[PDB]
């Protein structure tokens, strides 16, 4: 059966023409509210969180790792390189690459993080090490965004991603300095104003990471601090039937508004 929350989410899904996945964790009582919570969705750029977190984990035993310069060559540039293009024939540190990937969704920066982990499988291995049995990263940017219906590549479920995002930011999957750094990065994201943030009260602090891809795939994952109550974690994934469907960040904002009502 379904609650009124899930009925509202289903009606939003129906009106939108696509497939919506939602997972909310309320850390006050560890309850979850799910909509298609165990179905797989293409993560697209929301996978940048796991890649950055994996490098943070590496830095727990190599304290200066984040400050290590990494060469940016002309040939490294892919389809969206707002920060990395400023450093061609130059360098960016792993911290700078992490900030660029998370806060600007720079795809060259993401590919450097993936390479630092030994390839997409290294990101997946980190996920398994922190108890995420669902996440899989198969490809680099930009092909991880093909988002073909039914394809398990580069997917996770809303429930799994919400649980992991909680572990990474409010829990202790990462060390102290590292989890605080991840929170700082997520809070300063520049690309999320029309997504989850647009559906929540303005007094709430939010850290988030968006993503987008083919099939009009439009995603956001967030850690949320309401004023005067325990924080929440929210995942909103959305994908559509036709390859060239338009982005629908408004659907994510609407899903967040629905979840926040209660
Ligand atoms: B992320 O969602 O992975 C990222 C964020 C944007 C802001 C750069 N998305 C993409 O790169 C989307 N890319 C595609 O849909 C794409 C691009 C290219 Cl060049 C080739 C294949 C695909 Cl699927
Ligand atoms: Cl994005």
């Amino acid at each position: 059966e379904t609650s009124a929350v899930q009925q509202k989410l289903a009606a939003l899904e129906k009106s939108s023409g696509g497939r919506l996945g939602v997972a909310l964790i309320d850390t006050a009582d560890n309850t979850q509210v799910l909509y298609r919570g165990d179905e797989r969705f293409p993560m697209c750029s929301t996978s940048k969180v796991m890649a950055a977190a994996a490098v943070l984990k590496q830095s727990e035993t190599q304290k200066q790792l984040l400050n290590q310069p990494v060469e940016i060559k002309p040939a490294d540039l892919v389809n969206y390189n707002p920060i990395a293009e400023k450093h061609v024939n130059g360098t960016m540190t792993l911290a700078e690459l992490s900030a660029a990937a998370l806060q600007y969704s720079d795809n060259t920066a993401m590919n450097k993080l993936i390479a630092q982990l030994g390839g997409p499988g290294g990101v997946t291995a980190f996920a398994r090490a922190i108890g995420d049995e669902t996440f899989r990263l198969d490809r680099t940017e930009p092909t991880l965004n093909t988002a073909i219906p039914g394809d398990p590549r580069d997917t996770t479920t809303p429930r799994a991603m919400a649980q992991t995002l909680r572990q990474l930011t409010l829990g202790h999957a990462l060390g102290e300095t590292q989890r605080a750094q991840l929170v700082t990065w997520l809070k300063g994201n520049t690309t999320g104003a029309a997504s989850i943030r647009a559906g929540l009260p303005t007094s709430w602090t939010v850290g988030d990471k968006t993503g987008s891809g083919d099939y009009g795939t439009t995603n956001d994952i967030a850690v949320i601090w309401p004023q005067g109550r325990a924080p929440l974690v929210l995942v909103t994934y959305f994908t559509q039937p036709q390859q060239n469907a338009e982005s629908r960040r408004d659907v994510l904002a609407s899903a967040a508004r629905i979840i926040a009502e209660g």
